[PDB]
């Protein structure tokens, strides 16, 4: 079945879609991201960051603690199941990771990790 998606943050806020559904019968699962706009990471900067749910609050909190040298995520964060890089207007950047760390029934959620900013870019992942 289809194993990718591709995602766009751009200034406004908003990644187009907030909801990913990934089939079990992928093995691996790949986000591409992209950010249309112009303002440079520093000030706009996205990811894209995989956790369950209720760990969501937890890595956002020490990531925004954790600077723009740390992408905004704690070191060792054994919480975050996959993530890109932070990137800025302009950049891409893609990651694949084995859907044997997902679990049905369990719910997990993306986010982005730049301060502030997960409560605008976010959206629920399912292992369906
Ligand atoms: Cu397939
Ligand atoms: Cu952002």
């Amino acid at each position: 079945a289809e194993c990718s998606v591709d995602i766009q943050g751009n200034d406004q806020m908003q990644f187009n879609t907030n909801a990913i559904t990934v089939d079990k019968s992928c093995k691996q699962f790949t986000v591409n991201l992209s950010h249309p706009g112009n303002l440079p990471k520093n000030v706009m900067g996205h990811n894209w960051v995989l956790s369950t749910a209720a760990d969501m609050q937890g890595v956002v909190t020490d990531g925004m603690a954790s600077g723009l040298d740390k992408d905004y995520l704690k070191p060792d964060d054994s919480r975050v199941i996959a993530h890109t890089k932070l990137i800025g207007s302009g950049e891409k950047d893609s990651v694949t990771f084995d859907v044997s760390k997902l679990k049905e029934g369990e719910q997990y959620m993306f986010f982005d990790t730049f301060p502030g900013h997960s409560a605008l870019l976010k959206g629920t992942l399912t292992l369906k």
